RNA sequence: AAAAAA
């Protein structure tokens, strides 16, 4: 497969020369239509072919500067000519939301509503008798709550924590999505294709499941009875796990909190209008969370936190400003409880000899570490003493920790993450090196990740109600696990590229209003990249500090051009 | 290109 000598019409993802194309990476391409003589300028700057537009594919009244998608029906290798045909009209080429949808199309990400799938979803309802199953514990009396970003309408997890003399009991209640979505149903097939929900700025979301499930029937909304799968974990007073149980349950969330509300309550800047049972559960949750964090740091875990930003857009999808995100205390509390549930479920399935898709992150090779050691040692970052074949999560963490004061610590973490590589899903039991566990999976987010849905299905079919499934049903799912992991892994790459394309588009749209401003920053990486302090975005012209002026936006390549003072 | 909620 080919990545973009310059002189046989092959494209990205389809010394040597290309002889033939076995399979195109794409069938549709986004572009701007211009007008009589017709032209298309592809959105992707790596689309280098000259295009002859078929007039019979163009509605007669379709005007210039309209975003379209086109396909190649045939091509001619002797003249570097290609024929293209218009397949979709998307809208005005200057509209930022239209550009975001074009970016999705260019990354092969479905975003248009599937009328067949929504009609199936509108047929679903709340079965009142499910709560009376002998296997489903009625927990509707417990003061569960949800803590999420203010704008989310998909809330998959609720928590309740009780203090006991010997320690703590944690209840992590996860929406019972497998109860509503039958395997190989129309809804399931569409979810498996998407593999996850998509979150773009302005809270524009492409949901893995349609809204009546993701935001209503499975969303653990306040004051609603909801069916869940509970991970219940008992801890000692040091935060060490003693026992665990998994089981289906029924809950009623008592409150829907935002991270912002909980964090301000933490700093005594405000108060929560809720029952004292909720207050006491939150207090125990934070106490338990600090203990869990201390235990995980003791056993080994790599904090790869670094600068992150989000782009705020208005109601018409025009960008307003860039915010630096603050993974604060309340967000940290939720993450600690979700990780311990995820880790526990991984071990339960493993202990029971049930094949599952793990979330894995292998130890990096000695060679890659050596290359990294060479690159960074040049940059006032200590040289580590550990053995490179045997290096533990703790040793990487200690190396980062003893450099927390280096002025270039930010760029250090970036290169280590690449050296470490991408996490992925695998049925083979590989470690998660940065989390610090030998077994890990994704269990807590089945409304928005297909892997979590699969994990719930495995629990139901093997542990909760094995009698309602056949050995051929269990083997049918087992045989598919590696293909599910592959599809999710392949699609995750596309989703990451789509968000990156979209953030570059919106950030440069915002910066195009700011030719006239000077910026400070350092170098992140044909030329010098400079990352501006105010927006965390790299302009084009490692670790040196610089100051520079914004001279132009390159809209072809979606890049910011800077000039040295 | 890690984790978590989205
Ligand atoms: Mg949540």
């Amino acid at each position: 497969i080919l990545t973009l000598h310059y002189s046989t019409g092959a494209l990205d993802g389809d010394d040597a020369a290309v002889i033939t194309i076995l399979k195109r990476a794409r069938i549709l391409y986004a572009g701007n239509f211009l007008v009589l003589e017709y032209k298309i300028v592809a959105d992707n700057p790596r689309f280098y072919l000259t295009m002859i537009v078929n007039p019979d594919s163009i509605p007669n009244n379709l005007a210039s500067n309209t975003k379209i998608a086109f396909q190649i029906d045939e091509y001619d290798p002797d003249n570097n000519l290609c024929k293209v045909s218009v397949q979709q009209v998307l809208g005005n080429n200057d509209d930022p939301l239209i550009n975001i949808k074009a970016i999705m199309l260019d990354n092969s990400i479905v975003f248009e509503t599937n009328d067949v799938v929504e009609q199936h979803a509108n047929k679903l309802s709340f079965d009142t008798e499910e709560q009376h199953k002998a296997y489903r514990q009625d927990l509707t009396d417990l003061a569960f709550v949800t803590v999420d970003p203010t704008t989310s309408k998909d809330l998959a997890d609720a928590i309740y924590v009780k203090t006991i003399p010997t320690g703590f009991v944690l209840y992590v209640a996860i929406a019972d999505v497998a109860h509503y979505v039958n395997r190989n149903s129309e809804i399931d097939i569409e979810a498996k294709h998407k593999t996850s929900s998509i979150y773009l700025p302005g809270h524009y979301v492409v949901p893995m499941l349609p809204e009546q499930l993701s935001n209503q029937l499975c969303s653990l909304n306040p004051a609603q009875k909801r069916y869940v799968v509970v991970c219940e974990i008992s801890f000692d007073n040091q935060g060490r796990i003693k026992t665990n149980k998994l089981y289906p349950a029924t809950i009623i969330s008592k409150n829907r909190f935002s991270y912002d509300q909980v964090n301000k309550w933490l700093n005594n800047k405000s108060e929560l209008n809720c029952d004292e049972t909720v207050i006491n559960s939150l207090k125990a949750a934070f106490t338990l969370s600090d203990l869990i964090q201390a235990q995980r740091q003791k056993r080994g875990t790599i904090d790869l936190s670094h600068k992150e930003t989000e782009i705020v857009v208005d109601e018409h999808y025009f960008p307003i400003k860039i915010n630096f995100l603050v993974h604060d205390k309340a967000e940290t509390m939720i993450e600690n409880l979700m990780v311990v549930a995820n880790e526990t479920v991984a071990w339960v399935l493993t202990n029971n000899k049930i094949a599952l898709p793990y979330r894995v992150h292998p130890r990096p090779s000695k060679k890659k570490l050596q290359s990294l050691i060479e690159t960074v040692g040049e940059l006032n970052i200590t040289k580590p003493q550990f053995n490179l074949d045997t290096v533990t999560s703790s040793q990487i963490a200690s190396w980062l920790n003893e450099n927390k004061d280096n002025p270039s610590y930010e760029i250090f973490v970036i290169l280590l993450l690449r050296t470490l590589g991408k996490a992925f899903y695998s049925v083979n039991p590989l470690m998660h090196f940065s989390i610090g566990s030998n077994h890990y999976t994704h269990f807590t987010s089945p409304i928005r990740r297909y892997i979590d849905l699969t994990i719930h299905r495995l629990l139901w079919m093997h542990l909760f109600t094995p009698d309602q499934f056949t050995d051929n049903e269990r083997d049918q799912l087992k045989q598919e696990l590696e293909k599910i992991a592959d599809t999710v892994n392949d699609t995750e790459i596309k989703i990451i590229n789509c968000e990156r394309n979209a953030n570059d588009y919106l950030t440069t749209l915002l910066l195009s209003k700011q030719i006239g401003k000077t910026f400070s920053g350092f170098i992140s990486a044909f030329g010098i990249f400079m990352r501006m302090d105010e927006n965390n975005f790299d302009g084009l012209i490692i670790g040196d500090r610089l100051e520079a002026k914004l001279s132009e936006i390159d809209f072809i390549q979606k890049r910011a051009i800077l000039t040295l003072i």
